[PDB]
């Protein structure tokens, strides 16, 4: 009976400088897409993939994350005294009954690899998901669900990837491997933010991972890599030196809300999806562009 | 030597239900327009109008407001250790040196009039500004500056107004008065959220006021009005029964970020104004609409 994936680690401890001043007292993963934080979309994707344990690695402004998911006595009493039963149900669904939220600190912002390592003793000897909420994903089925299906079948760590334009390679981890299926690669290498001429493929890492606990030994051995940060990507490279690691070309779509441009695109996309504002927003865009 | 206006009251203590779940642990006035909270635009408008004292009336989630404007030791040390001097200057400008931030609680969300009354003993016997940050304003000169100029000249309370469509009158306070100038009215009445057929004019109140301290006596005498809330609008009505109150048609433009639609419009407008993303965002909109 092989181990199942029931834990997800959400690093939300970066500096968020691209979104200052708004990220002064709240992480970039709390930025709202019209009315819902990025991190809530990510947790909802984990929940639909069968994850019941959410581990948040917090840095500066841990309270914005904690108070979003933890029960608020005040808000429930206020909504109940006003008979706003639909809104009350909406607020309670932020953390459904069987979902646990656990918190650990990254005191120093030393990079994504270091953030994941802070969660080591909460994950224990278990496979686990890593979800970067600034990668806002959708798909016919949740991307993490697709990836856990690959993990259960091949019993290897799985890295989510998409095709990128070569000029953007300095924004991504970039994989090097052998094709097994139309959507599946066996990795022989992975590099963080290569120059376009040094990129080994057109396949960039998106912020979804299903990792075997062996990754933690390889995170512990990291030295500073790109940008002086301890890179998860270099631990994956070290890991594939010792055991099999796969990359999965997921079925779906991505907004890079780690950049203002992508955040703007996500906002526009959300708007057209909601009938409360869709028609009116359509009309405004047409008159506004002309 | 008539009293000058140096204090501004920012009510940020509403429930913010239109933006749940994002407003679970942060008020709607903290919602970012791409990278800057609504309340920071409002405080910057006050600063440019000569206001040096910011009074925040907080409700639920007071810490999101407080930690945005109060000095953060952590973030300044982190930006300095990384030599991000421009970002450090950006963060420090959130609260320039001569600007004070004071906090008072509205324990119960009983309406805008009640929120303003909570600030009574911080304002004291002084004229003061009230600024609703969900009204995101711009203009050739700051709207509050235009209004303080009218206050200094006529020595009367001044209410900011714009022309509204008659169907929207249930979203606004609506004035009734006599024209003095192309942009100036002497009020004979004001009503909160009338039915369109009962609206006395096409001029709706926007969230900018310059008020004489006599307003506080009239706020104290309020009874529950529209929506069961203690309405600032009804105190203004009571006040104009006793002394002169003017309404000023400001020179500028408005996004009603108290609604998702207006918030969406503000985001689009901000995007086109920033050369970092403007051209790319243009192209995306055209390909996205087609
Ligand atoms: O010291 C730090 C730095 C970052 N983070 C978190 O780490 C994640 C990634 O940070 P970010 O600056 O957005 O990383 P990227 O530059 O976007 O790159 C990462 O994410 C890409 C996909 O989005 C991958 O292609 C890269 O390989 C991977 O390094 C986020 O959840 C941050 O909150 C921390 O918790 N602590
Ligand atoms: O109990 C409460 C209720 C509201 N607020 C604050 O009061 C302000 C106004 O609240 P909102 O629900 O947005 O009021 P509106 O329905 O938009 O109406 C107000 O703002 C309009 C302009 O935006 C005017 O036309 C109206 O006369 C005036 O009542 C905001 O700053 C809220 O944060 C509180 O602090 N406490
Ligand atoms: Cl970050
Ligand atoms: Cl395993
Ligand atoms: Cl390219
Ligand atoms: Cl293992
Ligand atoms: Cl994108
Ligand atoms: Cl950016
Ligand atoms: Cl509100
Ligand atoms: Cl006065
Ligand atoms: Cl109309
Ligand atoms: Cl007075
Ligand atoms: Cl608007
Ligand atoms: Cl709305
Ligand atoms: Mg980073
Ligand atoms: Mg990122
Ligand atoms: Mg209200
Ligand atoms: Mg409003």
């Amino acid at each position: 009976h092989m181990l199942k994936v029931t834990k997800a680690v959400f690093p939300v401890a970066g500096l968020g400088t691209r979104f200052l001043p708004a990220t002064k007292a709240s992480p970039k993963e709390m930025l709202p897409v019209v009315d819902k934080p990025l991190i809530q979309y990510a947790v909802e994707e984990a929940i639909e993939a069968g994850i019941t344990e959410m581990i948040f690695v917090t840095g500066r402004s841990k309270r914005a994350i904690e108070d979003h998911f933890d029960k608020s006595y005040e808000i429930e009493a206020e909504l109940e005294a006003r008979g706003k039963e639909k809104l009350l149900s909406l607020v309670r669904s932020i953390k459904p009954s069987h979902v646990d939220c656990f918190y650990v600190r990254q005191a120093e912002a030393l990079g994504l690899g270091h953030a994941v390592l802070c969660a080591e003793k909460l994950v224990g000897d278990n496979p686990f998901a890593v979800i970067l909420a600034d990668d806002l994903l959708d798909g016919p089925t949740p991307v993490l669900r697709q990836m856990i299906d690959v993990f259960d079948h091949y019993h290897a760590s799985v890295i989510g990837v998409e095709e990128i334009a070569p000029a953007d390679s300095k924004s991504y981890g970039v994989i090097d491997g052998k094709r097994w299926e139309d959507d599946l690669f066996k990795l022989s290498g992975i590099v963080e933010k290569p120059e376009p001429a040094q990129a080994p493929s057109n396949f960039g890492v998106v912020g979804r991972y299903v990792l075997k606990p062996k990754i933690f030994k390889h995170l512990r051995g990291l030295k500073p890599g790109a940008g002086g940060e301890l890179q998860l990507t270099d631990a994956i490279q070290s890991l594939l030196t010792d055991e099999q690691v796969l990359a999965y070309r997921y079925d779906g779509t991505r907004f890079d809300c780690g950049s203002k441009l992508g955040y703007l695109k996500a906002t526009v996309e959300f708007a057209l999806r909601h009938p409360e504002v869709a028609a009116d927003f359509e009309r405004y865009l047409l008159a506004r562009m002309s």
